[PDB]
């Protein structure tokens, strides 16, 4: 069939957080994180 391994997807590395779009991934480590070096 079709059915097997689903995901496909990349998530934010400095937390365990999952998004729906990936827009919110960006927006996400934009400010949530907004880790300055
Ligand atoms: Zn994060």
């Amino acid at each position: 069939g079709s059915s097997g391994s689903s995901g496909e997807k990349f998530a934010c590395d400095y937390c365990s957080f999952t998004c729906l779009s990936k827009g919110h991934l960006k927006v996400h480590i934009e400010r949530v994180h907004k880790k300055i070096k």
